[PDB]
């Protein structure tokens, strides 16, 4: 199949990069990084994060792996191990599966979209963070504090378990929606709880006052100056994995957080 | 269609349902409550989950009706709509549920559980203290007051109270949920709330002590000589009569914000 | 000084006791249960808080002293190998006392009083009380119970309903709910409450009058109660401690390392 | 007595400012800005804090009162309407002076730092890293987003955002709260809101980044190449000129609860 493959840049995730298509080329296996079947990411969850931004036209279509070396949560593969995926890749005993992603619209006064593999944040830029929730265009509540966290499935292990989010198995259609440092006084009456929402339902920020917010998806954060609305919903697109054998979760939580 | 009403016992329910009864005099639609078709449950949450109780053997026979003698989370009528709904006495719409397996050390079968709510778990006296098995792993040594499974619909009652997330209820989830954990160098749990998918098994094992307090949504019964308790997400649903689509999130909003 | 020891009855906490009431036998200090002035606590906060309640009467003139084995805790500043430095200091009289506040809960249907050295819970066993605080309606709580908590006892149970450890010489006491509801018709505060001195929390049912009550120790079925009422005590425990409490390292110790 | 006033600066406080230093001007009362001995706040806790900050060097002899022009927070114990009936009260002087304790942040790279309500620590934006050390003793390693310290009567504001519990005002402490802390077996932490009293000093000393975004109450500032941020309750208290029992619980209900008749 075509393949390709990314590296975090040091010496060690170059060297493996260089050793496996080496190890491809003796297989009925090209490279291709223009429209590519598997992409391979090798280095941690910041690579394999950069790898699925890179493709994000083409994620139909691809079948994503991860390798690094504390697993976490987007590898299942060590670098002393990369001569056996290379042969299992190689003729081809894998197991396609798919974890849901989140889309967040910004509109101004030229609508922006962005897909999410962990979460997308907003605060405020100025002062206070002042924010209507409409749910399903029904307002839900007015918010004031620091800032709201929707999340992935995938991505509940990372900010929102910090925020008091539920861990959710990565397989769960749906997203996460988790309050940093809420008010919650008569004025700005919030649910507290973590909201968890399913496909086809979607979240609305609209601001009361200031309209101006840091936006960040996964790893970028952007300044939004005149926002007149921020969306929420669970993406039609969807990140597969090349599985080659059932994917451990629970235990990975286990090794992560317990110990 | 076979029918029949529950009701709270209070004034307003029980004139209710002679109303209704009355309502369904006048058309092809005769009372049975050995198997009904539709169950009508007037009084509330705890009303509605004692007639999916009631009748858990025929559950896939079945479509629920709540009215709230007032709504709550399990019902979409008020006591003056009820006139307007016998006339249109329909879409079938289905929540998930919990299955509750109950393992003993002795020479007695398991027991078995279905949840609408939660079913939890506590000690008879002394500290609970249990290992929390995931698919057949240990995912944790749990020290603390007990611990909740919440079906989707059950995330709006006490797990929302623990600290749980509120999920929609069309979700295919449990959600396993602390209460009054323990963390010191001894014990080390995960704090967080717990979403699993069907299939996935969460097994409870005793460590010292054999006797616990479990309860099914109402009831709690003192399970003695326990070897294990196993949650995992029913292949049973209960289904609800929709007339419109249920505004869910309106209805948290209603509940905890106005 | 007069003095007695409480060992919790296995034989190492036994055997230190003789060979500590032997050691003191050599200097002027006279065993003595029914007065004593020094408390002695062989084996752990279960034989402290014991010894503590059997001695509440005298609180006023009696110093507390820990001896545990493990991990010290919070009610201990000595381990068995140290004992013989302590007979010494203690019969030399070198040290200070340093008191930790308590917890007064009266209970009324005829009313009943009790001292907490931890912590004083209610719990239903349908659990819905009006909470009042300084004879002003504060909020009206339905959930699984309530926790009030002596400085002290703030490490434990008050822990994990999620409040504030606090140092034990602050003079306060401590509310925690346990499984509040918090909707329309039940609002609470949720955040852990921290009261001073003369400051009064008063627990009133609406409906049921049926309550299990804790204070420490005694969880008791009090039948047909119209009110549970908190106060930090006008009485303190006292400890002779022979150097700085080092409070917060036990903690770590506890808790992080 | 000599005494000033801060307004919001919008309409309705700016004009209750002069109806105050009008009516003030039927008593022996002189308005005096440089060494006031009352300052009143007119327009909230936001205002209030204002002009804390602009008389922190002189704490000893000035008497707070607040009028709150909306409701009321926390800091003011006076509507709008009441001017009048504050105005003669004062004029005679029958009021106790009531003090509340005070947080000290000391920044080493020394800067000092006297907050009312909070002072807090974020990153500037790479992770958040830092030693927490308790009377000279590590005590934990913590990542996260921040950590806020708090006094007593900031308790009600950030920290209460944070899973603090509310403390009374009176009481002498400071409060530590953890912000998105991470624990996941390296970087473990007490999680528990910490209450320090009097002559504690809680460190937080960098791990591999010295740059922080370090707030106190509405200030927040950028520290480059900080080796050390100290905080302990200041021996500097804040007094509130009180005529009547300020019914601290019953504003935590008005504000957080419900309030049936306003």
């Amino acid at each position: 199949m075509k393949y390709m493959i990314t590296s975090k840049g040091d010496e060690k995730s170059d060297l493996l990069r260089l050793n496996m298509i080496a190890g491809f080329g003796e297989y009925d296996m090209e490279y291709d990084d223009v429209e590519p079947e598997i992409v391979i990411s090798i280095g941690g969850d910041g690579t394999f994060l950069s790898a699925f931004h890179q493709y994000e036209e083409r994620l139909d279509e691809i079948a994503f792996i991860g390798i690094h070396t504390h697993l976490g949560f987007y590898a299942d593969w060590r670098p002393a191990e990369a001569d056996k995926l290379v042969k299992l890749l190689a003729k081809g005993e894998y197991q396609k599966v798919s974890y849901p992603l989140l889309k967040t619209t910004v509109k101004y006064g030229k609508e922006a979209t962005y897909l999410a593999l962990n979460e997308s944040t907003v605060k405020s830029s100025g002062g206070p963070f002042v924010v209507d929730v409409v749910i399903n265009d029904i307002h839900f509540e007015r918010f004031r504090g620091d800032g709201l966290c929707m999340s992935t499935p995938s991505g509940t292990t990372a900010y929102n378990k910090s925020l008091g989010g539920a861990l959710m198995h990565p397989s769960i259609e749906a997203m996460q929606l988790t309050e940093m440092a809420s008010i919650n006084n008569r004025v700005y009456r919030t649910i507290g709880s973590p909201l968890v929402f399913p496909k086809h339902h979607v979240v609305s920020l609209q601001p009361v006052n200031d309209k101006d917010f840091q936006i960040s998806v996964d790893h970028l954060s952007i300044l939004h100056r005149d926002v007149q609305e921020i969306r929420y919903e669970v993406s039609a697109k969807k990140i597969h994995f090349a599985r080659f054998r059932s994917f451990p979760f629970w235990r990975r939580v286990h090794d992560s957080f317990i110990e």
